[PDB]
């Protein structure tokens, strides 16, 4: 399925993803397209931070939902 994410740059890229993948791969396919590394992301969705470890599915995240990119450095 494809979700949405609002970048750095305002930008809001696609994804390709399943309900499985874990926050960390969700991570790893913004690098591929953006060149952030993964421990530099937090991604929010609804009002919570997504944890490593859990998948899509854990928080009900469906086709065409919108998740937030913010740097997770304590700078910027």
């Amino acid at each position: 399925m494809q979700i949405f994410v609002k970048t750095l740059t305002g930008k809001t890229i696609t994804l390709e993803v399943e309900p499985s993948d874990t926050i960390e791969n969700v991570k790893a396919k913004i690098q591929d397209k953006e060149g952030i590394p993964p421990d530099q992301q937090r991604l929010i969705f609804a009002g919570k931070q997504l944890e490593d470890g859990r998948t899509l599915s854990d928080y009900n995240i469906q086709k065409e939902s919108t998740l937030h990119l913010v740097l997770r450095l304590r700078g910027g």
